[PDB]
DNA sequence: TGTCTACCGCGTTTTAACCGCCACTAGAAGCGCTTACTAGTCTCCAGGCACGTGTGAGACCGGCACATGAAAAAAAACCGCGAT
């Protein structure tokens, strides 16, 4: 066993990858969720959470 | 209430929408095959949570500086009130 790595931390990202594909999964919007999708959602919100705070 | 003209109604001339048709094919959409990718399961462990504690940001207050509104009064101007 390798020691783990965040999904953020290998996006290059602060907000929770992994978190943001559990709520996808658990929300009812569709069957299957791609990897992708909670790396971009997550990024989006980060870029926006940003923008507001700066 | 009074003044000005922008809109409305209308008859005439102009325009291109519409319809029905035909000719051509881009691309919408169905179907079978294959595999990459996701769900699912198990085991493991660290990210993020509830909890506890301090100290400095911010709320509050008094004192003062300063911006600005309103009055009183001084200075312009203007709007008539009726004359050769
Ligand atoms: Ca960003
Ligand atoms: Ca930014
Ligand atoms: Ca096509
Ligand atoms: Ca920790
Ligand atoms: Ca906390
Ligand atoms: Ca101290
Ligand atoms: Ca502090
Ligand atoms: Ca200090
Ligand atoms: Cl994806
Ligand atoms: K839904
Ligand atoms: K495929």
């Amino acid at each position: 066993r390798a020691k783990a790595k965040t999904r953020s931390s290998r996006a290059g990202l602060q907000f929770p990858v992994g978190r943001v594909h559990r709520l996808l999964r658990k929300g009812n919007y569709s069957e299957r969720v791609g990897a992708g999708a909670p790396v971009y959602l997550a990024a989006v919100l980060e870029y926006l959470t940003a923008e507001i705070l700066e």
